[PDB]
């Protein structure tokens, strides 16, 4: 019908359904379209903001919106929402004593933040040194998504102003404490950021808009989600519905439509790549909090599937996803750069062509020339066993030696296994496992996680 | 019918009896709505704003208002109030001396406020040695329910700039009684901070909004209502109705649905669950001033129920609701560390369920680890006599030794004593109860109380 | 009627009689509705603002102002003027000198002042040592009727910047007279705040809305009433008209008229009570001014009923009232911390039900206990002699020993004396009168003057 309960220019019944934005005008989604390379929208007839965000459902969806913004937040369930950081690359004190730091400011959202004034705190140890502010000195009048400020190729900008003053650690005891090998740290307590939209006269002003009004509300109607491909960062939020109200007419889109929505990953067919870089359940390692861990494993068992991408986004949840650095598949990629052991791909059984038959054991003898110092590595991988009756045991070499026992299951299960490494310069890394008779194995990953 | 008073959208009618929002518009109730979660509002007729907040009834009951308002805050009975304030988290002081601070913002209301600027106190014992005011590195652009600034898994920021000044005691006198063991105590008088509206450009504008035009208001037309949880405090304001005044259509309830109202506790037919935490009237120990208590006394005579939760809510009351530490009922709760003595759970007589059958005397263990040194505790119990023959004396082990009588009546009473108990490593706490015939006793709770 | 000189929606002989608000509509005030609670409200009808508070007719009549004005300003003969003082809690100076303040704003109004930006004064003697203005430390956001800023419980704030600068006595000529004996001083010589309206589009805003503009409007059309009990103070601005101008058609009230108006007393019957405290004039001590006296004079002359509180309200009027701290009737209320002695209730000629039937004399002992060391009293009373034959002489012991002698006449008749004690361990104070043969006495009052 011609009914436009929330003023946004979008009957509810083409928000209910679907509707795509073809010449300025919405009209009704119809299948043929996708060839043509026509999104999908959908939205809530009942508010002109579906995910917070300052511009209406209208103006994402038909491109209205500032030309810098990516096109991931021209869907109305993604948030344009800049995740702005500092990053101190070079700290120099000297004589008290007066204390210099080299920042660079980064921005990982869909959208850009005009005026930029990050508030900054230095932390030695638990005890805080100062607060500080952007003065007009270190404010950068553009930020775009993905780039940092300076821009690359440019030296870092100082910090050296306290109100006219200079930073100084007023207490000599602190440079005592310094002078043991404890470093200072740097942190982001907040940042201040303006948006672009266009006046009556056709002129972009981001005089008097501001990030800080819409950051409350994003924050509450939407859920974190986060991708590491290990050189870059990606946040989004993507907009839930309350299950309490009924009044709530945000739609329910599962947690792997909600992916491909944020990052716009392309879907050949089932799987999902996001730049070239698999990033489907079995070829990635996920980590949630202990609330959205608990709602996916109360929520997987009412699925027969028993799949964490088919289970329904909800609010407040956190879905970080790691991109393993080591990932072996026996079909299209393998960049380990020690072969294995004892293995055979003349298989059909595999999750997607092959797996692995292996006869006995494996073993493989990993170079930490291409390993990262003092970090926390996961092993994991997918074992399928009908026989349900051989034992594996697993010994792994590290700064503690560690023998783990797995009992496979008849259809694929997924084992995690942690270990820590200590030293570049130290003993190699030695990792085995043992199979009492033939087992399958497919998708063994190598995967970084925080230090 | 269709007649407004008050020009809010909403007819007299409706907003006399219920009435409940469905599709932007509002609709006289019907209790075939409670299954699908729909709510009953209910409001003054004379007055556009019945809680006193900014926003009004409409606004309130359609959400209308900023997405980071907690639903609590969505009946136009609860105002949506900021409750900010200001804690020291490590005191550094170095030389005169000069002094510095850290602190983090807290907020339990039921509204984010924007740019926090609280004032804070600066008292050793007595005397100020300053009244801080927050300066631009000390203030929070954005502070949601229930969150802090810096939030959570951040240090917190350094107080140290007095005026770009920095603070000092101008004598050392204040450090005499210092080296002898004194504390500099940090309190907020006051704070400053902003709230958001939509302008006529569909925007966010939180500049020309303050909270200290609307705190005057609401703090005079509303029953302060507070629920301490042990280590989280909620503080909400409901609105009521002045007595001698025949034009004030404010609706009038009682405190049961107030703190329903207020913190948002599903009712399972009888009994009240916040979180999982019972707050029933037996289950809990209610903490009033002197006006409240007085009135709440005077009420109870002409009230056959004597519940406390049936008496009607007045303007300018003051609840406070402390979650009792240890609690146990004998029916499917149990947290005291220790097994109670002479225990008999083969009863039909309970408050609720079952009760418990007592011929003697009961002693309980209670472990010194897991109690507060220098802390106030207080029993609480039922008691249920129909004989009303056998007298009931306590005797408590602690820093005084304390000895009570007390005389059972015919139907269930609640008992309360207080206790002291100073040291950590002191006399372990001993607490004996004897009973000269067969008593029952039910919901033994014991409360923390103040130092 | 339908005719509205001033424009303020109250029809001209609505405000010309009695009206009340009933719905948010003026309607004509009948006797009937005194039961149902409603108030009977007169203004003038040339005025729109009667008072000269900014608050029209209709709004203070309606209660559409803010909810946190006292209803005692709801009529519209009564001003919302909010008296906001200083007062200082502590003196601590340290070292040419430096001297530093704690103070406690206090409010004893009606109406609540925003952005409370007192103006103080410091004295030794006769010198002012500096003027100071509080700056954004010492700036109160709300500061309510009856509360105070910080509230109670919370420290008092410090006032020692001047301008980054401190407070100096420049010279040790200031420093000396403290020694000798004489302190310091702290009185406030203006404040400055804001009231609150309600914009255009709905919401309260504080910011050009002075107090300053209607200080002297409002002082030159009202008369100061002042209420003392003991504690509290309550200072308060009531309409009256123009002796010469025959276009001033402000109603005209009597004294108790204008205090029942103002206090908002209930009146049960021919008693006036503010709060259970009697502020009838017998048991009440009035203090006027020179000009105030001489036309209170000058008016009961020709009045019958021969009492100050039939006496019309003039402009420019000073009143204040002082309850008395020991006042005995005889009948209910006897204070007094040592009985009387040779008194007989078997009477029915009192002042309202009994008196004191005294034949001899009557002598009381009051110890020191209860007495203010270098205060002032006042020592009150009513006698009645029909005889007119018999001489009463008072033997009163105190600093100066005091002895006059009274001649009662025929009907009752008030008599006060004055004295002063000096030391709180002095010699006991002593009252005695004769009576030479039978008298009536009621309504001894003892109260506390200025030291
Ligand atoms: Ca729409
Ligand atoms: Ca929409
Ligand atoms: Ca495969
Ligand atoms: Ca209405
Ligand atoms: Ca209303
Ligand atoms: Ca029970
Ligand atoms: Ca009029
Ligand atoms: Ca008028
Ligand atoms: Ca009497």
């Amino acid at each position: 019908e011609d009914l436009d309960t929330d003023n946004d220019n979008i009957p509810d019944a083409y928000e209910k359904n679907g509707y795509t934005i073809k010449d300025s005008i919405a009209v009704k989604w119809n299948d043929s379209f996708a060839e043509q390379g026509y999104k999908k929208y959908v939205s809530s007839y009942l508010e002109s903001n579906t995910a917070g965000d300052p511009y209406t459902d209208y103006q994402k969806a038909s491109g209205s919106i500032d030309k810098a913004i990516k096109l991931e937040a021209r869907d109305p369930l993604v948030a344009a929402y800049p995740v702005v950081g500092v990053g101190m690359e070079n700290l120099i004190i000297s004589t008290s004593a007066y204390i210099n730091a080299n920042v660079r400011y980064y921005n990982t959202g869909t959208a850009p933040m005009y005026k930029v004034t990050p508030t900054t705190n230095l932390v030695l140890d638990g005890e805080t040194l100062a607060t500080i502010k952007a003065q007009d000195n270190q404010i950068g009048n553009n930020l775009s998504p993905n780039e940092t400020y300076p821009k690359k190729g440019l030296s870092p900008l100082a910090l050296n102003t306290m109100d006219n003053a200079r930073l100084i650690p007023i207490n000599y005891d602190q440079l005592k404490k310094l002078d043991s090998g404890k470093q200072i740290k740097l942190e982001t307590t907040q940042v201040s950021g303006n948006y672009g939209t266009k006046n009556s006269q056709g002129q972009i002003i981001t005089e008097g808009n501001s990030w800080s009004n819409y950051i409350s509300q994003i924050d509450s109607v939407s859920a974190s989600i986060i991708l590491d491909t290990g050189s870059q960062t990606f946040e989004r939020r993507v907009a839930a519905k309350e299950q309490g109200n009924p009044e709530d007419k945000t739609p329910e889109i599962t947690i792997g439509e909600a992916i491909k929505k944020a990052f716009s990953a392309t879907k050949n067919g089932e799987l999902l790549y996001f730049n070239g870089i698999p990033i489907d359940e079995s070829c990635v390692e996920l980590i949630f909090d202990d609330n959205t861990s608990e709602i996916i494993k109360e929520q997987l068992k009412y699925l027969d599937d028993k799949k964490i991408y088919n289970v329904k986004l909800e609010r407040g949840m956190n879905i970080l996803i790691k991109v393993p650095s080591y990932f072996t598949n026996f079909d299209e990629y393998n960049n380990f750069p020690a072969s294995w052991s004892n293995i055979d791909t003349k298989n059909q059984d595999g999750l997607q062509s092959v797996a692995n038959k292996l006869s006995g054991e494996t073993k493989i003898i990993i170079p930490m020339s291409k390993l990262k110092p003092y970090k926390r590595y996961v092993f994991s991988g997918y074992s399928k066993d009908p026989s349900t009756s051989n034992s594996i045991t697993v010994n792994i070499k590290s700064k503690e030696q560690k023998t783990d026992y797995l009992v496979p299951e008849k259809d694929y299960t997924k084992f995690s296994y942690e270990f820590e490494t200590t030293g570049k310069d130290s003993s190699d890394i030695e990792i085995t496992l043992t199979s009492s008779g033939v087992i399958f194995l497919d998708n063994l990953s190598i995967t970084e996680l925080n230090s």
